[PDB]
DNA sequence: TGAAGTGAAAGT
DNA sequence: ACTTTCACTTCA
């Protein structure tokens, strides 16, 4: 599976809490983003979407690897960031709140 | 304060 | 088809 049928899977798959469909039609989907030095950030949690990409590439195995989110959330958002089947698009893209997020855009074909 | 985050560019 | 690295910035 290339990132966006990947993706797919995990938001419909409702197993990340929050990381979950923006719309009905499924075009558009939240992310959350927590920032790593917050008080209530576990990683477990909120690392666990970047921790399920960096092992899906083979980019972690837990014994040969140092185990670093900054590491796998970075890989995720130039991943994100670098290919043609997403767009972010910042203007619904909360960052203030409790359970911060980022929007992003499936482009279809 | 030092850790965590970033876009851009260089990378495989 | 994404990944890794840089300097630099932002965060709590």
């Amino acid at each position: 599976m290339r990132l966006r049928e990947w993706l797919i899977a995990q938001i419909d798959s409702a197993e990340y809490p929050g990381l979950s469909w923006e719309n009905a039609e499924k075009s558009m989907f939240r992310i959350p983003w927590k920032h790593a030095a917050k008080q209530d950030y576990r990683q477990n949690q909120d690392a666990a979407l970047f921790k399920a990409w960096a092992m899906y590439k083979g980019k972690f195995q837990e014994g040969r690897d140092k185990a670093d989110p900054s590491t796998w959330k970075t890989r995720l958002r130039c991943a994100l960031n670098k290919s043609t089947d997403f767009q972010e698009v910042s203007e619904r893209s909360q960052l203030d709140i409790s359970e911060p997020y980022k929007v992003y855009r499936i482009l279809e074909d």
